[PDB]
Parts: structure tokens; sequence; C-alpha cells
């Protein structure tokens, strides 16, 4: 499987973008693209050998650590931290079998109990997205708050803010282009900051606008989608024009009509 | 007032693109531009000296004549033949004092008792869009038509056939890209074809798909405009999407909301 590696050491809005630009590029096959928006591969047909991209990450402790995403929603998966890897609990039969493909050379392979979806982890986390500071800072804690994990030295809650924190700066970031961009500023200015309603809406909205998007007459929704601006305030969504500079990719949801 | 030539001597579907590109930047200002399709100036606070355009047409027979568009909507509102000087019967006072400023050095002004809209000029000609062929060789001919009424050489019905098959080959072709295009393949396998569906219900819609999408949400139209196909079928429009190729110019309808 294709890695990208990335550091927080000495890191850079330029090394950011290059990061963020590398992994859309592989996360994409460039096959499908919808109004000017690319679509992830359709889960059905594709082989394991396709199935996976590793993201290696490194802070200024060296301490370094391994993420797998699925390809075909930019999941993160599970992780490597030396001796052993942890898989979030697969929610199908598929899925369990797949990731079975992932970091086969570790001695130790464990598989939570939990899912990695946002409700839960928040719960696990003790705190909400709204909560936790995003910025290079918090990644590199991060990444030595999951290494630490496969020594006895990182908390259960701590270990969940942590996975909060990595999917919202790289998933989130490779879906979209607004969020990557607000990951951006964080790292110019060497600001630390929790997202704002803008940023919470899109995670929250990405499959609907994935479905809208592809499910559109010629590009108008069929029922405008409601989003929140930085300052809270509501906005109705009613065409992907608007969206276009917003979202950098889209999970398959249906074929392109002809 | 900026003046355009074109002649159908040896016409091209280069010479005559080449033609049509010049017209469509002298309608517009490049100021107003919605949804990457160019809007006309708006008729309140347009200065005369900005308010019109000439179009010198010369044939193989050497006859020219000079017609005169109206820059708000691309109509053409009267012509130039040697001598005299027509105008179309203007529908309002506005207008009526605006002509007042063209072919001011003919020694003969005459203003039809008629406009010149597709039905009255129809009703005129005793035949309708549909059965007038379009192509190099009916624009040859109206040019001589349209010369020879200023001595007595043309009857009514062939002056409004003239008028019909100019108003198509220059205003409707600057208006939209697709009418543009169904001219160039007759120039170039030199054929002579009445106009089908799909030519004839995008000329009947421009006002209204100008208003949908000066007025549509993010580019989706509140309620769907229907066209024809060339084979007659119907075909719904909710979107200004597919119409970006279509048209070219839109008549300015409302300012921008912000
Ligand atoms: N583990 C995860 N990977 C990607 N997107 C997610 N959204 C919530 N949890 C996620
Ligand atoms: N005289 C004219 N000029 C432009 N468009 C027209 N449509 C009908 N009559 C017209």
């Amino acid at each position: 499987y294709p890695i990208i590696n990335f550091t927080t050491a000495g890191a850079t809005v330029q090394s950011y973008t290059n990061f963020i630009r590398a992994v859309r590029g592989r996360l994409t096959t460039g096959a499908d693209v919808r109004h000017e928006i690319p679509v992830l591969p359709n889960r059905v047909g594709l082989p394991i050998n396709q199935r996976f991209i590793l993201v290696e990450l490194s802070n200024h402790a060296e301490l370094s650590v391994t993420l797998a995403l699925d390809v075909t929603n930019a999941y993160v998966v599970g992780y490597r931290a030396g001796n052993s890897a942890y898989f979030f609990h697969p929610d199908n039969q598929e899925d369990a079998e797949a990731i079975t493909h992932l970091f086969t050379d570790v001695q130790n392979r464990y598989t939570f109990a939990f899912g990695g979806n946002y409700d839960r982890l928040e719960q696990l986390a003790g705190n909400l997205r709204e909560n936790i500071e995003l910025g290079n800072g918090p990644l590199e804690e991060a990444i030595s708050a999951l290494y630490y994990y496969s020594t006895g030295g990182t908390q259960l809650p701590t270990l969940a803010r942590s996975f909060i924190i990595c999917i919202q700066m790289i998933s989130e970031a490779a879906r979209f282009q607004y969020i990557e961009g607000e990951m951006r500023t964080r790292i110019r200015y060497n600001r630390r900051s929790a997202p704002d309603p803008s940023v919470i809406t899109l995670e929250n909205s990405w499959g609907r606008l994935s479905t809208a998007i592809q499910e559109s007459n010629q590009g108008a929704f069929a029922s405008p989608i409601q989003l929140q601006r930085r300052n809270g305030s509501k906005f109705s969504v009613y065409d992907v024009s608007i969206l276009i500079p917003i979202i950098a990719l889209m999970v398959y949801r249906c074929a392109p009509p002809p």
C-alpha cells in the first residue's frame, strides 16, 4: 500500500499543503469526477490491493505512528506504533476481513471494542469536537499519545482525543478544501483552536452532500441543505456550484447518469 | 457607433465565426458576467452614444446594407441602403427618440408601421421560421432584397422574409453559441435549410432563460424550463449548468445579488 509521510516538526503551511495534496492524489483515481468534484472509488468490486493508503506521521520527539485510511471514504481504520497495531471495531464482515490485510508484520494486533465515529470517540474523550483544539501543536502531541498507547503510557480518554485530532487534520482536511484552509491558517499563525460551527457542520454533512450532488438535477438539489457559517448563522445550499471550492472529495453514492 | 463588416461573398465558417465573435465583443462591456454568461448593458442609464452598433453587410453582387442593432437586447432596429433608412415601429417613446440618432446622414428616413418581432414578420412573409431556409445563400439573397426595397424592387413579403433570415443569422447567432454552431454547419457544407425545433425554441425562450438564470438560487431554477431537442422531443432545464455552452449573451433582467 502507498505510504505518505508527514512530520509535525518544522511543519509549514506549504509542507502541510503538499501533504494533503499527496493524500487526495492517492485516494482518488481520477476516473470519476462529478461537477468538477472527484468521487472516491466504489467499494463494490474494489480489490484489497487497492483498498488502503498509509500515512506515516512523525513528530519533533522523533516518535512515529502509521495510520491506515480506507480509500472508499477516507476513514482512519487503525494505526501502527512499533510492535502493535490497533483497529477500530469493524461494522461489517467485508471490513473485518479487509483489515486483516493491514500491518501483517506486527507481533501484536488488537481490535478495539468501539468504532471510530465521532459520537463514540467524543464519549470516550469526555469532550466534544467544539472543545478540542486543533493545530500543529495538538497534532504533535496526538502522535506521541498514539505512540505511547502501545507502552501503557496513554489513557483511554487521551487516546480518543488524539484520534479526534488526527481524523480532522488528515481525513477531513482531505475531504474539504475549506477545512484544509482552516488548518493552514492555524499552522501559519501557530494558533491552536477548536473548530468553529462551519467546520463541524461540514464534517457532519459530508455523506449527505455527496448524495445530494450525485442525485442532483443538473446540479440543482431536490431539497436544500442547511449548513452553518463561522458565526453560527444557518446558510442554505441549493446548488453544487457554491460547494465546488468547499468540498474536495465525495464518497461514491451512485453511478453517474448518462 | 462601431461598425462591424461581413461579406457573404466567399464566406467560410472562419470568416463567419470571426464576425459573430466581433459582434458579441461590441454588444457586451465585460462588466457583467452571470454564471460565466455575459449580460448585456442595462437600458436604464445607458447613454445614446453607447446604445447601438452597426453591421455592414455586403454580398457577391456587391450590394451593401447596414443594420442597426440595439445593444441592450441585440435586436435589429432598422437598416440603411444607400439613400434611405427604414426603422421598425418603436414600441415606446424612449426607443422612438433613440433611433433618431441613427443614420442621421440619409436623405430619406422611413419608419415602418409594423414592429420587428417574429409574429408580425412571419404574417407579412406569409411563412413561419420553420419554413424559411437559412444559410449563406439565403443571406446573400436577403442582402439584395433589403437593398432593392429602396428602389421599389422588393415586395413586402420578401422584405419580411429577408429580415427573418438576417435576424436569425446575426442577432440569434450572437445570443446563442448553439445557433451560431447550426449556422457554421450550413456554411461548412454549403447547406441551405430551415431551422429545427431546437433552434426555434431557444429563440422563443431567450427572455425567459435570461430571467431564470438571473433569478436562480445559486444556479438552480425555481421552476424548470421546457426546451425541444432537434428531433422535437421535450427536454427540461433545471440548472444554468447545461446552458453555459448554449447561451452566449443574456438580456439584463435584474442586478446581481450580493
Ligand atoms: N475514523 C474516521 N475516519 C474518517 N472520518 C471519520 N469520521 C469519524 N470518524 C472517522
Ligand atoms: N428585430 C429583431 N431583432 C432581434 N431579435 C429579434 N427577435 C425578433 N425580432 C427581432
